[PDB]
């Protein structure tokens, strides 16, 4: 198909993410290619190479088409693409498991795979509804979160989503009623977990667990907040016999400048899903890990196991990406990398604090964030973005950049530049 | 890691489907290779090649590491892994897109793609309850199904499988409560579609939709019901004005002995849900379609667009393997080998009716089930099959298989074999 081929049958059939048939307010931009930081798109029937400035929506920490990770790939492919995880096992299983229990937060001893972020959060619901169930308070089914959060798109994955975000408004009484504690705040202040407290408090015979994402709230709004909250969380959750889940999807293999979030506090929690960048973005793949404890107490229960079980769970080839995705991360010195990222971020960032349209400017690790006074119209941004040579998709008020690791100085420069100028834009109408 | 290494690390570390940690009954086996219609499998810490008479539960039709799938993947990968499908759009997505609409029954239009069964459910389910909130009817919120029924393990999708198998028990007060009807029957029963319809017509008023995997219930018990059914529910749903979503995640892609299983109805669905052999068995994938009606009520509903956008959605290596697989069956006289199986399935299956713990053998296309009066103990059943270069996972009190498509006469008689043997085994 050519690209106006693509775009004609794109238009009559294809549905996008939280988009419509028929009403799109821009088409899509046909990509043909992609290669290290950059993509290839066709603009006016021509193709031009941009930086993949959202790592692909965080997937792509690694840039496309890595030698170790392709190898990898094709490796896998040869001797064996899929089997069924019921009665088997496999080496890329195994291996992965190994690696994940290793490094991720201490006591995270099994390993739970499935095919995307939702599920694996869904199965973090189960295994802690499954868990105080195994220890008779079946009570205990309800979710407590903080506002602003995002955990995917299935039901329950929603209930837990920031509601105004979310237009809970669309669903209910269908979708589940959850806990909601007040936005956390980005500087720590006591008196917002004393209050945490005394809401979950008041709701700990009925909670089977508190679920955050940890310092960085992604798709809810780019937000980040002190770590020192998730220490305060870990020790409500410990004295309340509340289950801790942290939500790592996004924050996951480097993204905030620790191996993952939870690391800037030093917290463990009781159950961890982790996803985007797991196969370095080449496949889904999301993995759900909760304590040997966990584990037990559900294995002992009525049920004698975790009632889940998605028909390509533990895939081999998507097993096998993630394996060569972790260890070339961990191969490299990635705790500088990120530090020389974050810094490159700060520096070429600058200069929109003193933009008309510029509320705030922050930077964690390899996450840039320019957010502006009004919404961002994208069929202005995005062209804009392109003219400088960089992939920018804002959401709602924010220009933001999750670039791939493996970004020079020059590319994060240059990557800086086009969304102080998005930003310059907003400010003009 | 050595076969061993695995297992050691696999006990101490990886959940299974449904499974525990720490309380197994037996160690799983360790899989080392998959080419064509076998695995090669570690038995007394030596590699055996058995045959994959579960397709790796439904995925591998075309079998493993087909050159025509192994090429679409290694082709993709040369160009381009993976883009974001939020402000952008590739060849793959618009290839398998085009293939999708013009293959499926009739009047579905438009294509959501996500990564597995159960959230392509989960958004068949959205797109209902958008849909009728777009026509100014909120109430309309609830589901309803048959009972035999599996839809996947996601919360929604756990509150239209069966009440028994799904335990439902161990879920008081957290499912949402759907409306179920009592078992669809085998044989066709006009009765049957007329209670189904007085049912539903008291709770039209609070239904989105009717859910039904067509023609073969897959992991709620491998039942077969008459197609004409699906005709009764195509009519009560239009009368009533219910949506209607047909499953095909593991009916899909000639499976049934019909490119799709509503085919042996002659009936479109509203939506449709498929997954599990998308990619031919190499990568997680599903598609629900939905009807340019359904897509232009929820576009001009209140969220003025479907409230759903997975990361991975439309992934291209994905997609070029699913192109390469959907290419590989339409350009093949997929119908013959489909019927050819299941004669090798009758014939082969046949024995069985006489031994004395079976209750039923039944085949429907590509699919042949040994229904015994007891649980099959799987630490017996496994290694039995196994012992006969067979590999069949049986569940609750059922032997059956799912072959790849490829398999060739003797490979079907094998298969055939070990699954009588096993049957004779429960009889013990
Ligand atoms: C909810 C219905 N049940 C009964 C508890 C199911 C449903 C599906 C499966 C799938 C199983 C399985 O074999 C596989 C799941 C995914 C790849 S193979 C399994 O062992 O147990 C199941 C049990
Ligand atoms: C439920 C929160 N919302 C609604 C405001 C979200 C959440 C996530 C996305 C992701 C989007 C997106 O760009 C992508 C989704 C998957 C790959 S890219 C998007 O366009 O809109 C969203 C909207
Ligand atoms: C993206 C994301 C999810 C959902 O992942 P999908 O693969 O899109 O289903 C869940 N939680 C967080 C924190 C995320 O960033
Ligand atoms: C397997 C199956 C699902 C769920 O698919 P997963 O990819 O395992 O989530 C849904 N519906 C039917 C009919 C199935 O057979
Ligand atoms: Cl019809």
């Amino acid at each position: 198909l050519t690209p106006e081929q693509i775009i004609a049958v794109d238009g009559a059939h294809l549905w996008h993410p939280y988009s419509s048939i028929g009403r799109e307010a821009v088409s899509p931009v046909v990509a043909v290619a992609a290669h290290g930081a950059w993509l290839t798109l066709i603009r006016d029937g021509q193709p031009i190479e941009v930086l993949d400035a959202m790592s692909s929506w965080w997937t792509a920490i690694h840039g496309h088409g890595h030698p170790a990770l392709d190898q990898a790939l094709t490796t896998q492919l040869r001797v064996m693409n899929h089997v069924m995880f019921g009665g088997l096992t496999h080496e890329p299983a195994a291996r992965l498991a190994k690696l994940l229990v290793d490094i991720t937060p201490a006591g995270l001893d099994t390993v739970f795979f499935s095919d995307s972020g939702s599920v694996s959060v869904e199965v973090a619901a189960k295994m802690a509804l499954q868990y105080w169930r195994g220890r008779g308070l079946p009570g205990k089914r309800r979710l407590m979160t903080w506002r602003g959060g995002y955990h995917g798109d299935t039901f329950l994955a929603m209930s837990i989503c920031d509601p105004h975000g979310g237009m809970h408004s669309l669903w209910t009484d269908v979708l589940a009623a959850q806990v909601f504690a007040p936005q956390v705040p980005r500087d720590y202040d006591p008196a917002y977990s004393a209050a945490f407290e005394a809401q979950l408090a008041q709701h700990a015979g009925e909670l089977a667990a508190v679920v955050v994402e940890p310092v960085v709230q992604g798709a809810g709004g780019m937000r980040f907040h002190d770590p020192r909250y998730l220490h305060d969380l870990r020790d409500i959750c410990r004295r309340y016999e509340v289950l801790l889940i942290f939500d790592e999807i996004a924050t996951g293999f480097g993204r905030t400048g620790a191996l993952f979030a939870a690391d800037h506090a030093g917290v463990s929690p009781d159950i961890m899903c982790v996803g985007k960048a797991l196969t370095g973005g080449y496949l889904s793949l999301a993995a759900t890990l909760c304590t040997a404890d966990v584990a037990h107490t559900i294995s002992a229960g009525a049920a004698g196991a975790l009632m889940h079980g998605p028909t390509f769970m533990a895939n081999p080839l998507a097993c096998a990406v993630s394996v060569a995705s972790v260890e070339l991360l961990l191969g490299q010195d990635w705790r500088t990398r990120i530090t020389e990222l974050a810094a490159g971020l700060t520096a070429g960032l600058d200069t929109a604090r003193a933009l008309p349209a510029v509320t705030d400017v922050r930077v964690c690790g390899a996450i840039g964030v320019i957010e502006c006074d009004r919404p961002v119209d994208l069929a202005v941004a995005t062209p804009a973005a392109l003219d400088r040579g960089v992939w920018l998709r804002p959401f709602r008020n924010l220009v933001y950049a999750m670039p791939p690791y493996i970004c020079t100085p020059a590319e994060i420069t240059q990557i800086t530049s086009a969304m102080v100028e998005v930003a310059r834009l907003v400010g003009s109408l």
